[PDB]
């Protein structure tokens, strides 16, 4: 028993990490095989982080200009180029670190784990949620850009997420290992709207099933609801509409309590509408909106 | 900017978790240099668990009989002996991937990463503190016994818990690394009393300054307190009595915001007697204790 924000085993990653220097802009890299993906905006300097034409700046570079350290040893660069806002540093040697991986690009509302870096050295990992905003709400200082976002299936690692850019909010802006920026967002220093934020309903109901599974039963009432008047109340309240691929999704969550999915969303509207009066559910105040219903089944079920 | 609760990188850790099976029980154990730590439950079965002679149940056993695996590779075991409520099992082989590493008991208050482990093999990685009643609220399931705690500087991983035990109450109990237990605590299956759990006010407060220094200021206020008064507050709430060591160690984040301790003691002294009146610090709705001092400074400076 016991429900936490729980963050994959970082190690395969932190065996990728590298530091990526050019002209004087130091970043993180991602070595996987002999290539180093790293955020484009390395090639900038402050002045032309107003407005980069990155195509121009990245043809007064050449291969000798991008110093990768791997931890204290020095890669050698064969090639570069530009796919998207990354750049794609070919090295001659392959990382011997490297997992089985693969490039993926993750939906609204899906969960990650973050390991944050600072001059190609791993500082911290926590989980975090790609907002249905296409922000992340993560935890990154100066340096922290190439930091990336993952998940692992037994042995694989599913990269996601590449950090490029903090708002002027504070939120988190960055891309898919392809370069392309989740969201509206561009890699350029002007301020950029984030768009309106919503809660993931599905989320919010997989961790009321979570809560349920280690004995918070305090919510649960004497009600039910139709996925039609649960939807009135979300929308109210900046919530994702429920849909029946959301239901589906909470099945083996349904099976497990015994509590039908259109209940669950019945205790749901009767805390939206009357709040917690004080009272917690698994630690938190608040309905908490970073657990999918898969990393509920996992943390419940100790899936290695 | 951003603040989470940030575990350490697991990869250090990672490469010493390793399975132990004696009998029919098996858990994780811990591999470093030629020793393989583990709870000393992993001799016991069901019936035995109830008051177990650990003394004449180790008797029964051989060096052959503590089954001890590394991914997939058996290792020899040439020695075992039992320190407090831990096995160390001698093997012929010293784990290649042993970190720097010592073995510390960490005070209450304290703050550590741990990775949640089944079959030897490492399912998540989660920040938690140990509460002043010496239990941890973990998120831990059967199998998970000889999961570690621990913190890490600079390249040194300082191993603080060893995972034992789940309380009726669903918090959890364990020991150091010389297998003593934290709290009253004894590895047999009787109901144990937790006992009375506070709030870490230095923890707290330092939560405190992080809002501030992430620009959440709506909490601080006109007025000021002096430690006898805020001491009284802090009773009324169970919250751990504030020291002028805790006000020391509060001294750097009082610099970088120039607020000083007992200002922000008066901000909290206020939330205490107010509530949050229904507003969020940090995407939370209560208030934080499991971020100490360090752990602020840690994460608003980057520290690798
Ligand atoms: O945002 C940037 C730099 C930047 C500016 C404009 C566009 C792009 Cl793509 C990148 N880096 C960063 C990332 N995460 C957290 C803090 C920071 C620094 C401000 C402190
Ligand atoms: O508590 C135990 C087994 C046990 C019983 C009595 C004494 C001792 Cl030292 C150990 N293991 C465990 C740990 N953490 C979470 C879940 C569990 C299992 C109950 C599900």
């Amino acid at each position: 028993s016991g429900f936490r924000k729980m963050a994959f085993p970082s190690g395969k990653v932190e065996g990728c990490m590298v530091q990526v220097t050019c002209g004087t802009t130091t970043l993180n890299g991602l070595w996987l095989d002999d290539v180093v993906y790293c955020p484009r905006h390395v090639i900038c300097t402050s002045e032309d982080m107003l407005n980069p034409n990155y195509e121009d700046l990245l043809i007064r570079k050449s291969n000798h200009n991008f110093l990768v350290q791997a931890g204290n040893v020095q890669l050698r660069v064969i090639g570069h180029s530009m796919q998207n806002c990354v750049l794609k540093l070919k090295v001659d040697t392959a990382n011997p670190k490297t997992p089985k991986y693969k490039f993926v690009r993750i939906q609204p509302g899906q969960t990650f784990s973050v390991l944050a870096c600072y001059n190609g050295s791993p500082s911290g990992v926590y989980q975090c949620a790609m907002r249905p905003n296409f922000t992340i709400k993560g935890s990154f200082l100066n340096g922290s850009c190439g930091s990336v976002g993952f998940n692992i299936d037994y042995d694989c690692v599913s990269f996601c997420y590449m950090h490029h850019m903090e708002l002027p909010t504070g939120v988190h802006a960055g891309t898919d290992l392809e370069g392309n920026f989740y969201g509206p967002f561009v890699d350029r220093q002007t301020a950029q709207a984030a768009g309106t934020d919503t809660t993931i309903t599905v989320n919010v109901l997989a961790w009321l099933y979570a809560a349920v599974i280690n004995g918070d039963r305090w919510f649960l009432n004497r009600f039910t609801t139709t996925l039609n008047d649960f939807n009135l109340v979300a929308m109210k309240y900046n919530y994702e509409p429920l849909t029946q691929d959301h239901v589906d999704i909470l099945g083996p969550l349904s099976a497990q309590t015994g509590i039908a999915v259109l209940d669950m969303c019945a205790s749901l509207k009767e805390l939206l509408q009357n709040g917690m009066n004080g009272r917690t559910i698994l630690g938190s105040a608040l309905l908490e909106d970073e657990f999918t219903p898969f990393d509920v089944v996992r943390q419940c079920s100790g899936v290695t």
